[PDB]
């Protein structure tokens, strides 16, 4: 068993990507090489890749995509990129053409989970609750069926950039103007508050298993550090409901390796907020920790991820 | 302007993909080069690629993927691959990575329109009428809300093999086992009988222009008294004989679907007309480009000459 880990990427999650890349190498039960994608899009292989991982950042790379890499050497590829050219199906597509088995969601599932509009339409039709929303494209008159406040953000730029919290319809125009500079499509979601954030991990292909439910609480600013409460203090029924829904969405979307399913809990009602196909992998990330609590040692989690890649 | 055409592929539509490249090369009003994906998955470039086109089939290529192609010499890439590694979003994902503008649907729209379950879920949710259906995955006990007859088939759109028309519920497990040979996910679609198959072309990015509506009718092969054997035919009625109201509904339904799925460039949207009801059957992100393909024929009828259709497609790629 030979595994190829690819980390970095030209997204803003570049460094956190390296951090989880480090977490994986220092715990994965297989011989694993590393390939790094620099912020300028160029790849770094071999030793130069390890240097990068040690500096936790690679501003510029050496090889222009597609890199002169010897894919025959690997049984499984473990993509660890985020956002654009990461969890959006493009790299997945490349690997499919190379004929290499890989960890995580395939082309369809990744591209769908990276589109706040299409994924909501699918989940809603399947019954899974999502926050009321509307999609608005550049050039078309905005039709928001709900009053403010709400969020305006580009549709498939899975980030925090471009997002704006509109309080009055009069500022909608400008909000859509901002997002339309990142994607021709944007979404307007009804803002909820008070609201709790629940997260659950899933592992397996299509039919997965849920980890325990955890919760994220942010501390006061001093950039308040995010607390990870596991298990989250829920009723023994609402938790199963979070797991049930996470698994249902996981199934309909056809996700394959893993995914962190994020939920909003506002005044007794749950809302599937986001399904992350490539979560964090630092032993400190909500992800591995949730499964640790579920009786799945970290090294064991990685083993199952690579094996699932071959089935 | 210099265009790169990618035809052939490992799919079963390999030979037709080449016929389409043939059509495009003969009328495209731009300097254009061809790259062929042979059946073994290896690529053929330059002269070899043209030589393959003359042979109607390219069984073997010279270069394993990724091809040593000078992408920088091309303004837009026009992929003409059907099915697997064609319109499922994989080649599109590669092109995005190369930072190359290309004709047709992006990654999400392509992968979505190639999944019979997911595309209907999105369309149903947008109020677009589709044939009643359900999705079944190997291992999951089949739960069908409607009565036979119905079709069972692999989830991947286009796919022609693995499809069965089951007549009784006891035949279902059989059909599924068959469907699951090719895809882990299948769909059970209610059959409508009798039906008329209508087709409409769409051109543009997201907000398209529709072509006149066309109808397809099958003619069984038979033995004539004086001319002996007469092969079965597939007739194209352009425009399809429909009343002004049904024509505009199928056209508007095609535009709406196109828009909701966020399609770009083009698409052939196929519908089922049964008992005064329209049902969107499929949306093809990569239609045929043979001089006989419904697609270019429909737009020709709509006042858009072939050379002109190719020109618009290419320019749309640059948005």
């Amino acid at each position: 068993m030979r595994v190829l880990l690819i980390a970095g990427g030209v997204s803003p999650e570049h460094e956190v990507s390296l951090l989880s890349a480090e977490g994986v190498l220092r715990h994965i039960p297989f011989p694993t090489d590393l390939a790094v994608i620099a912020q300028d899009g160029r790849w770094l292989l071999g030793e130069k890749a390890l240097t990068a991982l040690e500096a936790k950042a690679a501003p510029e790379g050496e090889h222009p995509f597609p890199p002169p890499l010897s894919w025959e050497r690997y049984d499984v590829v473990f993509p660890l990129l985020h956002g654009r050219f990461g969890e959006d199906g493009t790299v997945q597509g490349f690997l499919e053409l190379l004929g290499k088995p890989y960890v995580g969601a395939g082309v369809a599932a990744s591209a769908l989970c990276m589109d706040k509009d299409l994924s909501k339409r699918v989940l809603a039709q399947a019954g899974v609750p999502v926050v009321p929303w509307v999609a608005v494209r550049k050039g078309e008159p905005p039709v928001v069926p709900f009053d403010p406040p709400f969020f305006v953000k580009p549709a498939n730029t899975g980030s925090s950039v471009g997002i704006s919290r509109v309080e009055r319809f009069q500022d909608l125009e400008a909000a859509l103007a901002l997002a339309f500079r990142y994607d021709e499509k944007a979404v307007v979601e009804k803002a909820l508050s008070p609201v709790r954030e629940l997260e659950v991990g899933v592992l397996g292909n299509v039919f997965g298993e849920a980890s325990p439910v955890g919760e994220v609480r942010y501390e006061a600013p001093f950039p308040g550090r995010a607390e990870l409460l596991i298990p989250a203090p829920l009723d023994p029924g609402t938790q199963e409901t979070v797991q049930e829904l996470a698994l249902k969405a996981y199934k309909v979307l056809g996700v394959r390796g893993m995914a962190r399913v994020d939920f909003f809990l506002a005044e007794g009602e749950l809302y599937l907020n986001e399904l992350n196909t490539i979560p964090g992998f630092t032993p400190t990330s909500m992800y591995p920790r949730l499964f640790e609590a579920g009786g799945v040692a970290y090294p064991e989690l990685l083993r199952r991820l690579v094996e699932l890649a071959l089935t």
